[PDB]
């Protein structure tokens, strides 16, 4: 229905740290002849499974220094590349890409493999669909690690999650331009340049996916759906705060990535308090917006607080 290709394997041959094996799904309701990639890691029968979102322009890759940390734990994890992004596949079309598309996908995958006991891992638009499962079904979320994220409300209801878009001029104006502007977008230099910490290896780890720019719709809508939020997800974000603030009594973790222009301190200490419970965050101080490349840190801590309240 949707016109959708699919990355050469070869693309994947080299990467650095990414030795897990791929796991596909390619028969979601809704989602006819689209193939999905998931890593399913750690022990398959485990009591918890953490599952862990993506966001712009990135994929599972991302959490590669997380994932064994939560597996050497005892707990599974699932870990989705979105249609358009890593190994899933990828609809030509960015009329296609919505914020529903991305999130019935999401409620699709939960169902399917029917997980339940869930620690909710977010960031980014991992953090933006990811914050509005719950209430889908409550009874199967247990926990969240909330890293540098928010919900996408409408301006009145709460500025701050609005308020990022326009300034700083560096932050978010940026992010925008060198996402949906250049003809030629090489992702390897756009995340050496919005995580300087990167290697070589690692930045071009991001760029594997996408040989040309017709496999980047999905990279070029996404930044798009934060400026422009059509009704349903306004709808939508803003049935989360009412769960987060009266329904949720789960657990939570914080961590806060302080180098960030677009979701630091000013986007992050009003999430804080929207969600029932969300104690005093982790300040990571030389971090960017990509609070998952000191991973290892915030998986350990997540993990340590996780225990000794329980």
């Amino acid at each position: 229905m949707i016109n959708a290709i699919r990355t050469p394997d070869q693309r994947f041959s080299n990467l650095d740290q990414y030795p897990f094996s791929p796991n596909y799904l390619d028969d979601l309701p809704g989602y006819p002849g689209l193939r999905a990639h998931y890593l399913d890691e750690g022990n398959s029968d485990a009591e918890d499974v953490f599952l862990c979102l993506h966001g712009e322009p990135t994929w599972s890759y991302l959490y590669r220094k997380m994932i064994p940390v939560f597996a050497e734990s005892g707990a599974r994890v699932i870990a989705p590349d979105f249609f358009g992004f890593g190994k899933s596949d990828k609809p030509v079309d960015e009329e296609d890409y919505t914020f529903e598309f991305h999130r019935n996908f999401l409620l699709a995958l939960i169902e399917r493999l029917d997980l339940r006991n869930i620690t909710l891992v977010v960031q980014d638009w991992g953090g933006f669909l990811g914050l509005t499962l719950p209430m889908a079904d409550p009874s199967r979320f247990k926990r969240l690690i909330i890293m540098n994220a928010c919900l996408m409300t409408d301006p009145v209801t709460q500025p701050a999650f609005s308020a990022f878009v326009t300034q700083p001029a560096d932050g978010f104006t940026a992010w925008k331009y060198d996402l949906v502007t250049p003809s030629d977008l090489r992702l390897d230099q756009f995340m050496k340049r919005w995580a300087p910490t990167l290697t070589e290896a690692e930045a071009s780890a991001y760029a594997a996916p996408f040989p040309d720019t017709s496999y980047q719709a999905g990279v070029r809508k996404f930044p798009k759906m934060v400026a422009q939020r059509d009704q349903a997800c306004i709808d939508i974000s803003t049935e989360a705060i009412s769960f987060w603030q009266n329904d949720w009594n789960g657990q939570t973790f914080m961590a806060i990535g302080m180098k960030d222009k677009l979701l630091g301190p000013d986007v992050m200490y009003p999430m804080k308090a929207l969600i029932n419970g969300c104690p005093e965050p982790l300040e990571i101080a030389d971090a960017g917006h990509f609070v998952q490349e000191f991973g290892e840190q915030v998986a350990r801590e997540a993990l340590k607080h996780f225990a000794e309240t329980e």
